[PDB]
């Protein structure tokens, strides 16, 4: 026959044998006489006002769309599980984590970064890959990527960063000089450029890539002992990229690749897995890296900081309904269990406020009521009442108010934060200058052959070229900055195609 | 001790013996270490904004609010049944009406009319008295108000009427010339402002006035046989009215006097119940009745059609949560089940699509999935989709279009409306010049006494009084109009005002 | 060098000598001294709450996506001038057809109609072609297609047509099951499912098509007198199409081919023209016309209605600001001034209350006060206030009730519609076995050649393929009852794919 | 005659000899030929959907209502400016109070706290007095209360706070067991309890209160010299407050007193003014005093600190509208013009962002551009773009990303903010224990007389005399904690109630 994606109204059907439809209703709960014909005077007559029917209906279709995430827009998603495979508590006490062989509740949305709603899958573009996980400190939202590092460690160039990957706000067109002109003008930008233009810059799919924490997390036990922590959850499937030419055929042949594939494997029992390992780095090997630890265009070498596994990653479950259960999934950074906590990581402590502040424009000011965003492992009790579209029983008739004598929930010590210390001047700090290129030179000179180093050359200039000769002098002198010949096997090409 | 409106939060806690607190939370379910306290940089430091659990709880705060409604925007609420008493199944083939000793629930809101959320209970206002029946056919609301009139007979006019009874755009002040001025430029508002003046222009709390239907509804039996109708459901309490002194030392002495007392009786053990009944009206007899039989300033004489019994509507349960259960209902007049149906009463058509289109506004584009709004008597299977905060599964992976080979709802013919004949010119017909005081003579004459009559009119003029001379000259004309009597009872006082 | 949309910010920079940029504020108009560096305490600290500056910005961010359109979501638009070159006074009393040489300004959204936001533009899709006329008495739009007729003559299955054009609710894919399900299940959807898999089907950009009225209107003359008619507004610059091959390449090659080519166009000067024409139908006529005339799936035949020209649409401006004057465009068919006005058109009578509906709630309330939504060419004044970022003076202290006795804005009876006279049951008539292929017939034998009539084929079925074999079968059933060789050229085809 | 809020539509139109009514349209522009009367088949028939006058109509009235104000939902405003009358240049660099004689615009609403849209204005709640001015460095909104001190000092504890002076969530009745259990169990509130029960509890409209900033700024000179500060703008009209009987007459007899007030002063030409003052503390004098400088609920002692002159605020233009002038203002602390700055209050801290965060809520993403939230008299560029409602023109073509090479806007130095310094562990400080009583002890022995103790006393249990006896027990330790005769006095009170 075909694939499942495919044969998917001929299962749903095929599995009512228990048939006999169901009466067709108005959402009110009406019944339906004619849903093919509006209700007029005479047949060549005008429409009702009385066909209600008609206008709840309608009324429902307008009403359809919400906005599209600002960044990560087109996705899939899936179900599954975290389960332990080795401990950690000694780093740790959070539950999820509390026992070899614990399992947890997942979700995970793939996604794009740029393209909006109806992009290509197949594009060289960085990759989200979010799983949150329904623990009984409540949910623990991981929104990774699947790279170790990103464009910039200033959540403030974040909004620009992102306008110049996106669109000209005359043109509607994405515009190279946008692109380039940002790049080049901020060259801590040079470690993921570097990343992205190389053959992982498309992955086969979602299922042959890597997912990362990126960020510095900060770990603590039963002690309140800490420890600074990165996450890797690496693929069971392997790394398998797909060539530019073979990612141009099928943004045409399949915009949704990734989705059919991802639907395809689980449905068939091809259950993705990725292992989660942490490096680990101790507050005072932290005051002693040559570099800010709190970095995002900065890895934590593994000669240095050896990975450490934790547990595994299943996916084993397709959703019923994609609008209800991936498009409004909201992944949250600051949802973070006791035991895990945020870094100074300046781009981290954007994302505090950032993911929340954006879920409550798209999804509404009660968008964790929504069935798949609840933490539904554990009990939700706090003095928040009220708000547009307030599903449960609003916490019924308990006190809403802190501190109170009537036994409505309290606080609960064993949850405060690690007390740490900090000194200086309220200031604003530069960061443009930290190093941009060491860590890059390396990845040029020993992660990468020279098949792929003669690739992520061509794959570079071959949209470099477009940008005005400015922006490409500056571009290409960033890159002479890492190493000469990176520099310079750029600039042969571009003569070329200049 | 006190009332139990007062002993809430006393029992709410006397409840739980099965105590220890819950576990105060964020929304993600995380657990809070310090709730009273919010995160700094040395004590007397700045806040951090890692503080996740102040922008959390202050998040939800800032938000807790909706719009109100456009009218009726103060209001109780409260939960109890419909019983069925007699049977009219010669009339109408709905379900809720099916077989005597039925018993569908219901909920219900009583209101007033121009006065925003914290506004006074008790004053002259004409007052809603709202029935949501969660019935087999879907729910059915039944949007009433307190008096079988009203003011005007076409939808058009209501903006301007209900602007002209609330506020100056450029003062905010109640403004009588704006109430006048409109009431004396449209005279067919005479019968109702004639009800309004009278003692039952402010009943003592809800459980002392009537809920009529006031429009003219269509009911069907289950052979395709039509007659038009009139719900009336009458107090089992009686009629009560606050003087008009009493009720200006209520409006200060609490505010909020008829939720009290509602919530009150209910608690107590004290249920209010009354009897619903219905005035019926063939097709024929609507061809001859003297004045349009759809004409909202006009009743149907008991003495020609006397009234028939239905059942009984009992109100037992006080909401856990008044935000969640009575700010959030939303009545449809357009959620009428099979067997009841609209007549052409204009203000009966405009209210079709008026209710759910602010409901889709104040609420959201699905508020049929709040909880208490849900036909949950019934099963929803439809082929709207999607749209904002969508709660349920949305209806699965289960085909979305309609018609399909996959076994996805269908329509049932015997829900299709009553074939009816209507002929004639799309044009625009004047009402103004319908019958305004006939009826209204008669009110006056014969069903309201001496004292009444006397008081009627020292009430009329009490307010009048303060709109320029121009408008008292206008209103008094018209009171002149229905009786001479009526016209200068009311000069004279005005003469004494002014 | 390169083309003009490319050459943008060079241009918008190069236009500024008057340079010495402004001053980089906050929203509240506040200066900003570092915007490249977040506040923190230390250099390697945590970031401050008082950083204003970054949660303004950041704030906006979050916000900056509306809902997309709910069909015809992705497109192109330009503003230019409507300019009256013959008269057609005697049809007409319309202000904008006032005389000859007259020019109304007008702007023009072109787009497809299944793609959500980042799809391809050159797809086989039909083509949406709007265009918005200000004119003296308000806005005048005319939401056309670039094509006579649609698939379907029944709103009520608008909603099901567009469902299954979309996507799977499960899968998120694209699904022939769902495609060809409906329109084998509905073939009154074969006449346009014939011009769609045509050489039309997909436009060499927006430039070399035609706009279309489809529906009938009604134009009614200074005397009273009405006459229906039909608009179409017919490329200055010819028919091109792009073969499929051509397609394919685009749509990876340049995914906004049509945004790029209508932006660069305009700005070298090459302005796009349309010359629009009207068919007219009499009252009588149209009691005679062999089919229903407001019937979508029906064009009018030229040799019987001969089209009359009208005036001339030129497109010569392009916008400064997409978002602001493309993607917040809102196109309203009841938006017909005085002489222009609905016929009895199932689908017409649906769209009058739709695109309000849907504005209101991906706009907001008020859509119209967006200056490109304003009809900035007439004078507003009613009685409708407040709502929503309600952004005038919101009329100011004028009287808000209607009637009153002091000045306010009065209604114009020479506004008022056409007498018209209409007689019947008020019952849903069916209009699925109305003729659903004469005209279908005729266009495959006589409008279409052989070679195109082979092409329509492979198209066809080079879809249809996908589908389950019971779907094919009706598919060509149906096919084969419009012409037995249009049935079986296609079983042929199939049977080979198959 | 009378007073002229009530003269308003008689000088709306008087105003208007260059009469002859506007044309009534609908939004769209098109003109209207009947208002008064819906389209309809027959004069009896049922409702047209081609009534698009209708629907337009009424689809504006259901939309009408935006959320209110979480608190301080009720009031008044006006517009007038502020003028230098005295140079601070010392202490202060900011151009509002760059030369004795500069007249900066301002706004300024009035409210009361707890109360919901349609309350009464003379109630005892605290009042604010928000000041918006439109400086050349954009908007300073000082959002400040008619009290120079709180409740509170966590930002944390307020959502409760407001919580327990609002509705039980089960009964919507105001509960003195909230009232009183919180306050009893947060003493901290003993200071400002004590104001609100005295006879300044009650003023006698706003003309007749003072405005304080609470708050504790930072004000930061020309050469980076920095002092702490408190405004103070005492009203030049006197104090005058409504004894509790005046109160309870008026709250019935004119609940929107202090609007007709306020109206008519300004109206009649009486244009209130108020003398704006400063207290400086220099950081060392912050480094000695006795308590918490940064403390809201403590003052600083003017014999310590003495106040200085600033300039003064006369309002002197009322609004034509109300709804787009009074309802939509949106201040935000936030909005400190350079030269004026936050300090390390805990509440002030938790100001930042709370007013902004529910003003994109209430209003909309943009309210910024809301024609009286603009900063008018500056020049807003940045690099924000798009989001619902999007009034501007978008900033045209302008780069959009920063940096960039293209000349857009630019960040200036000079508008760094002032560099202080913190050393500290990131944990909660306790603040609960901080001196609930001294200053509080004095207001009572030194501030008031004996009628006044004898009054602040019976107003105070006048109220407490309704929570359970428990609760009245706390509550009197707490008052005989400041003070035994403070406590006694109360029992003695609360003895004779209970
Ligand atoms: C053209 C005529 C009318 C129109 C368009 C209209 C419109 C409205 C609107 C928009 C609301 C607010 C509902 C919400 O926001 O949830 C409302 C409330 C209400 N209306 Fe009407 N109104 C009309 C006349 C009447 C009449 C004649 C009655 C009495 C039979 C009535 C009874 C009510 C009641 C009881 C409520 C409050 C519902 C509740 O308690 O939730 N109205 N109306």
């Amino acid at each position: 026959n075909r694939d499942p994606a495919s044969d998917q109204m001929k299962h749903w059907k095929e599995q009512r044998a228990a048939q006999k439809p169901d009466v067709l209703t108005t959402g009110g709960g009406n019944p339906v006489g004619d849903k093919l014909n509006s209700l007029t005077v005479g047949p060549r007559g005008p429409l009702l006002v009385q066909d209600v029917v008609f206008t709840d209906e309608m009324a429902h279709f307008d009403r359809e769309r919400i906005p599209e995430r600002v960044v990560h827009a087109k996705g899939a998603g899936a179900f599954g599980y975290f389960e332990v495979t080795h401990d950690i508590t000694r780093y740790s006490k959070a539950k999820v984590f509390e026992h070899i062989g614990k399992r947890t509740p997942i979700a995970v949305r793939f996604s794009t970064v740029a393209g909006e709603s109806g992009s290509a899958d197949t594009v060289r573009d960085p990759r989200g890959f979010a799983v949150k996980f329904y623990t009984e400190d409540g949910n623990w939202d991981l929104v990774g990527n699947n790279t170790p590092i990103f464009f910039i460690r200033d959540a403030l160039l974040f909004p620009s960063f992102i306008h110049s990957q996106k669109r000209n706000p005359q043109t509607h067109l994405k515009d190279p000089d946008m692109v380039w002109d940002f790049w080049s003008l901020r060259p801590e930008s040079l470690h993921q450029v570097s990343f992205l233009f190389s053959d992982r810059g498309i992955p086969d799919g979602h299922r042959h890539m890597d997912g990362y924490g990126s960020h510095t997390f900060k770990l603590v036990n039963a002690d309140g002992e800490a420890v600074y922590c990165k996450f890797h959850y690496k693929t069971d499937q392997g790394i398998k990229n797909l060539s530019v030419e073979d990612a141009a055929r099928l943004a045409h042949e399949d915009p949704d690749y990734g989705l059919r594939d991802l639907f395809n494997a689980i449905a068939t029992g091809n259950y993705p897995s990725w292992t989660l390992y942490i490096q680990v780095m101790t507050f005072s090997e932290a005051e002693i890296f040559p570099f800010n630890p709190f970095d995002l265009t900065k890895v934590w070498p593994h000669g240095d900081y050896p990975l450490i596994p934790v547990g595994k990653l299943v996916l084993n479950r397709n959703p019923v309904n994609y609008f209800a259960e991936v498009e409004q999934l909201a992944f949250d950074p600051s949802n973070m269990p006791p035991g895990i906590e945020p870094s100074p990581d300046k781009m981290l402590q954007g994302r505090l406020f950032a993911y929340p502040d954006t879920h409550r424009h798209r999804l509404g000011p009660n968008y964790l009521q929504i069935p798949v965003n609840c933490p539904y492992r554990a009990r939700v009790a706090n003095y928040q009442r009220d708000g547009p579209m307030c599903m449960m029983d609003n916490q019924g008739g308990a006190p809403n108010y802190y501190p109170n004598s009537f036994s409505a929930p309290e606080h609960q010590p064993s949850a405060l934060e690690h007390r740490t210390h900090f000194s200086g001047d309220v200031q604003r700090f530069n960061s443009a200058n930290d190093d941009n290129v060491t860590q890059v030179r390396t990845f040029y000179l020993k992660v990468l052959n020279e098949e792929q180093r003669k690739r992520l050359c061509e794959n570079i200039a071959g949209h470099l070229k477009d940008a005005q000769l400015f922006i490409q002098k500056k571009a290409v002198k960033n890159f002479s900055d890492v190493h000469p010949e990176y520099g310079s096997r750029i600039q042969a090409l571009l003569d070329k195609y200049n």
